[PDB]
């Protein structure tokens, strides 16, 4: 009965999943906890079995991650980098069996499922690179003979904690980076994805023993809200990085600063689309398309929130709801299918509750807005017209693919309004107006963490930072100087000299 | 009877001090609040007086202020420097009349009093280079016909709580830096150092206002708990900048992150001075007799634990002895005066209660231990042997001369005993060994935020970063990168190409 | 007959200028050269005299700035920068003075002549902050137990050669950044422009004497090329930033490296403004006036090549000429003027040639071409059209203001056009088409040191790097981290460990 | 009787060589030129044959990465990347080989062969990271409504000469390099290693090959010298980097001025390290003789000048030829051999005129100075004392393994002494004195690119740049931001506004 039985998903083998599988690495294979089965979204069948992680197994491994820290902090940064690079490799040799895994438990596209595995194999192509690039400069003392140097070090143990959506490539980002910056990672994924935690953590558990490292560099303790909960409590934790709910992630922020640690926060998103009256429609219309339905609107980075301005408001909605019509629904692994289940059943129930409040608040269904009568999670993609931009349906983050439009005529308002929410993710205008992008890009601009221009909200790489201000938490990953959170700085001064000159000229004697 | 009043303290108004001066400022001044006298602790007099801010004066400052930020993040980062460089020279012009200020009313001797007032000065020097520079990477995308490009812009309000051992050098890291970033300021100081901060305060405003600018731009609102807690439940400050004691930056923590703002917390230390056996001893005693009396003890980096390895602990613990003994006492406002007294009467009381709690857990008085009898707040300079390491009153951070001189042996436990503590600020390593002190710069060697050699834990420079780990609450200020924590970062993709994104089946 | 020993002209004394001064400073002024005149190119009147360096003069001055040297690098760099501010309150306080000296004895207008002083206040600034901040990283080392960190420390001895069309800011960027970053400097200036650069000298001077540093850090020695040749096949000038002509800077540039010295070449230009379909004409026409007959056209940045796309060619050309005939013309330091003389009676042959020339080659002189009928170097800003983008002239960088006029229809071919000539100084184009401008700045776009978009070829900012590519030479001077050519990098790895090497088989 | 021929090195087909090799690529293979042997140096054996390229293959090679530049420039940064991620691939998957080939061509030792392949793999895998964060930084700029950036382009193409003894290592950190910064390459190498450059273009062709680019993007024309002074007169050659002996690359450098080219000069040295007498005796004796015999003293950091305090003189010299004297001598292929041959003859006859000069200059021959009685380029390593600090031979850079050994007392001097010769390429000081180790580091200290601590003058790692000064030319390679050499920085002014605002304020 369970999918990991049947000959057409043999290949699940490949990463070497079985019947029931170890929740907990650390160096050691094992699970005491409660033995969940996770399901395809697609059809509702079961996968396997992973057996989850018990509070003596969450104890015992945080125990040997900190035990296996101080070897892994005596490598030297680019043999560190080294691994990573290795564990590339290894990714990439099983990057279509992998995101057919993503597809399978997870619900998102063939293409999206091994472009999510691409984005692991490229932050760790970048953090071989970074793994001899990390560190500060030498400064000049305003003291003779003194040295001023800063330094970084590794934090210590990193804990991932991760959502569903992107249960490969948020990891990914957190433990190539992690990991060149000299730390051990323990990860706590969504209950949900836990098969995919597993073959990712095989894979990298394979490149630690190849190279006798002890596995707990890179441990797994697969489990719920406890474990998670555990995690942010835990004083053993040096940084926590949380994605997930901005509702459960305010609460891992107050938990970890409650015992003065670190956290990294990538929270909830309502990100704004913005089509201004010179806007190129043939960009428009497909970037909102693919911004609003991609991985059927579970994206952090979904386009929720369509401004259009007065002028085109009506033609931009129609072409719109042409395109809807096209879009091709199918299981997520078949070829020619754009569009795929929601991830729980739960998130079905979220949906159509969003839909009915959108209603209640005046808002008008112009597509969708319906349960597909299929097996599975599947819902239609869902436009919303008429409510007021200020509407509390529209300013609530559901994880739905349902996209609010609004009218707007100033450029002035429209940007108030892209910023008046409590997530500040992503955020994209449509203009060719070079002073409006300017703006945009400036003070009174986008307040979020990512402001795009004639792209969409989900239009990101690796090679800059990655995340939110305000409710999405403030954390930021991959690129640029973001691996600066996962390390400790020191301002450090060295008297090489004989004498004790004090700074800002201070005679004390 | 109020010390302004006397004709030898004539000099309070130079800095237009005046007999009842008003706490608040926000482009105007005022201060419907609780009226409070500060009082000099080198004889507990009183000086003068200041009307503090009402909620009514507070909810109307962060408006004005939010309002002037407006005004003032549209004024390109280089011309905001201009304005931080005039700030710099209407400090130089004050230095010694502020310093002697510091002396008078916070306590410390005049040149830590000018030489904060020269941390101030200097770290505006260093703003103005920077307002040319504060930015981030065009970065190459790696799609065609795309820009990637990291921005940075203010987070808006920065509210400064600042404590009273550094009532000028913090908020002066602080101000500099926010304003270059393009961010208004709302400053809260200790209510002990109000009169430092109404001085201060007129300075820059008068800057402002010469420039014709809105003096919001950098408001104040003196007060207590009361205006430091509504400082951190306030939605309408993005960044809150806490400097005081581990207790109440947790909570200011706490709140801020309950509202997913913004804070940047520089909390207590418990800093250590270790000793090798190797260790050029006339370094040594200087450096820990300085980082441990300095200020009267009362620095957030002040020497606290003394670990000497056991060959050379008697001979450094003598001459340390001998040199505590040397030292001139007095009035901090007088020249070549190098120990003042305790900012409070309070602290004197603090001072005798973990003497005695130090005696009582088994350590020896060595020198020192005593109320000095004279007027103000002043007690001897003390010396504590034969506590063990982890004695919980050489764990308990008290803003007292105390100094606690414990053992070793090896390398490896007195760094782990350095890192045992729950603060995180300065450490310093005294040595000769070129491996140890790389080790010590390294992941397994010292675990606070400043990491020194061969001098005292006190005493950094602007150009680097100055904060602290753990309970020392994770914050920098002043040099390196410390100004992104007043701005937001963003990550910009620019699509300035004319092509569509693959149809994927659909007809558009 | 002096214009410093007229009684209009007595502001000069306030520079410390006389009739007959010294050329030469080490420490000491001095001078044993010819003693030259300077004369004001607005009225060909003698203003006073500079006695030159001899050869002997040339050898003492650089041995005292290398001496100095070995002070001065020792001088920790935040303090060398204290020096830099100085230097910036000198010039701050001497601004209007100075800049009317460039304006009698360069001859551009007033308010140019206070902004290139500016420029100079700029830089210090700028260069404070920077002092605080020059070094390299220290990188992760692959090696257990060893460091690897990247040093930067000074040349020794920056020579720097100037022109006469920016007298004071081109010698500032040098200056300001090569003392911050541990450099003495020699400066051997245009003849022309010897009054500025004894009364620039003057003020340095008066900060390092008022420091008790050696004067020699910043040294003068005026004279001409055999100065010049001296210096660029010296040994002992460790960098020579050359500021002049095409030709000469290729010369200088193959001695400096005949020897394997370091330099510093800004050379000529010849830059091109172009203006698409789409332009804002309002934004045009006044921007071209301003690059191309600002400081009379004698800028390294003027516009020489103006490129209009056909559908607006003769708007603009009509435009452009309306508004050249409205140019106030008069003494530079006369309000309300806006175009003085040129620098030298020669550059008016010069002038006279290339316009001739001009309608020899096909072009048609729309707008000036005549000598101006009065008293000085007065002739009229000129304009022409008709010529193929590659006649000769057009690609030989004249000192005079013509303008060159194009018509073009791609977008393609004019980037090549304004790519083909031998300089790749300044560039500008006017657009509002979002791809074309990033393209413009992409691989195919300009060739050019500065890119500009909707603003002139001329008047950069201090915050980024100037300087040009091709035969422009490419040096870099002012802002990013132009620095580093100041310094030479060495990259460092320290063995902290007790390791030993592997024996790979022999019993050591 | 080629050595291609025979069985036992039917490996060197796994490289795609033959008995007759086309020494031309630029996208299809050829050689119109001259045909070459190559011959192995421990036997001198033919190996194979190479098509050299006619001057007619030189200028089509030239045209022909000039188009690829135009399809390679327009391929996104990161992208460029993933070619070079490849590249360090295919080299990794031939390390073994190619080490082999390195060592059969070259002659040194196989573990050397594959280190010096390694260096290749790992500019690689850094390169790949820096091709997603090249770039400058985006300024504020000080004007309203206006935009600052600098941009980072290729310079096109980058011509690559290298020398014999890094016959790989240096190729690819131009290459990995060059080619994520957007530039085509075209590489010369010394004839006598033509083998290698043509197995290392058939690695890389066929990954450009894979990858449906354009096979110019790294093309070969091996050649001598007129092919080498074709590049350096070439203006389609944007940038040269020569890595060779300081008299060719002194001409080659001014070539390239002469035509306002830009030059990497990677030339000689005459490295020292100084053992004080406070050193590690067993870090000294093991890091000479790996630093004076690695590579039988064919590097360029090769450690020729052994400066000892006089007090452990005597002492480390016993113990340096009593280890001497256990070098294992062999064919480079030969298990567990640590010293092969040089590589010409030429080089033996240098050898030996240098060690006779040496003794007719006063110096003892101490250990070896003899050629050794077996067939290849065999000489015996040499050690040689009493010889004064700047005697000339000391001096003369002979590339071959002759270590010349002063006594020394101060610090001063034999800082000074390390510095007075004209190459600046590496230097090493073995002591455990901190003050010495940063002022080593220091600005009075070693005047070099790379200045190390307790280790050897070679084997630096591709984090930092790679390079030397004075008459080492001043290039880096590698790391840091070495990338900038092959890019041509342009600083660019964007209005996105209605309005026109001035630099410095000046109004017109
Ligand atoms: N510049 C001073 C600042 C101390 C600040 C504090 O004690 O809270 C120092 O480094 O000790």
């Amino acid at each position: 009965t369970l999918l990991i039985n049947q000959p057409q998903y043999a290949w699940l083998k490949e990463l070497g999943l079985r019947e029931e599988n170890e929740g907990v690495y650390n160096g050691s294979w094992g699970g005491r906890g409660e033995v969940i089965t996770t399901y395809c979204p697609a059809n509702n069948e079961p996968i396997a079995r992973v057996r989850q992680a018990s509070v003596a197994d969450y104890e015992e491994t945080v125990k040997k991650a900190r035990e296996a820290w101080k070897i892994w902090a005596d490598i030297p940064a680019p043999k560190r980098g080294e691994i990573v690079r290795q564990i590339g490799d290894a990714l990439r040799e099983k990057i279509q069996v992998l995101g057919s895994l993503v597809s399978l438990e997870m619900g998102k596209i063939l293409v999206e499922g091994v472009g999510e595995v691409q984005e692991y194999v490229d932050i760790c192509d970048y953090a071989v690179g970074l793994s001899r690039m990390i560190g500060g400069p030498i400064l000049p003392s305003e003291r003779s003979g003194h040295a001023l140097i800063e330094q970084w070090n590794p934090v210590g143990l990193v804990g991932i904690i991760t959502a569903f959506n992107f249960s490969v490539a948020v990891y990914g980002w957190n433990n190539a980076i992690a990991m060149i910056c000299g730390n051990v990672c323990l990860w706590k994924g969504a209950p949900t994805t836990s098969l995919i935690s597993v073959a990712v953590t095989k894979i990298i558990a394979k490149v630690l023993e190849d190279n006798k490292l002890p596995g707990a560099i890179c441990s797994l303790t697969c489990g719920g809200a406890d474990i998670g909960t555990a995690m942010a409590k835990d004083e053993r934790v040096n940084l926590l990085s949380f994605t997930g709910s901005t509702q459960v992630g305010k609460q891992v922020g107050l938990m970890v600063q409650e015992r003065f640690g670190r956290s990294l926060l990538e929270l909830g998103g309502n990100n704004a689309i913005i089509a201004f009256e010179d806007a190129d429609l043939s960009l428009v219309v497909p970037s909102a398309l693919f911004a609003a339905v991609g991985t059927a609107g579970q994206r952090c980075t979904t386009a929720r929130r369509l401004f259009i301005h007065e002028s085109i408001h009506d033609e931009v909605v129609n072409r719109l709801k042409k395109a809807y019509a096209q879009i091709r629904v199918g299981n997520p692994w078949d070829p020619n299918v754009l569009y795929g289940p929601l991830h729980t059943k739960q998130a079905v129930s979220m949906f159509l509750g969003a839909v009915e409040e959108a209603k209640k608040e005046g808002g008008t269904v112009v597509y969708g807005g319906k349960v597909m009568d299929r097996p599975g999670n599947y819902v239609e993609p869902t436009i919303v017209t008429g409510l007021g931009h200020d509407a509390s349906i529209a300013h609530t983050e559901t994880f739905a693919p349902i996209l609010y439009v609004f009218k707007f005529k100033n450029e002035e308002e429209v940007f108030a309004w892209n910023n008046e929410v409590k997530q500040g993710l992503s955020s994209s205008i449509f203009t060719k107006d070079l002073g409006r992008i300017f703006r945009w890009l400036g003070p009174k601009g986008s307040d979020c963490g990512i402001v795009n221009v004639n792209i969409p909200t989900s239009g990101a790489e690796i090679g800059g930072a990655f995340g939110g201000e305000k409710h999405t938490g403030g954390g930021r990953e991959s690129g640029s100087d973001a691996w600066k959170q996962y390390m400790r700085r020191s301002t450090c001064t060295i008297n090489y000299s004989k004498d004790l000159p004090l700074a800002q000229g201070i005679k004390f004697q």
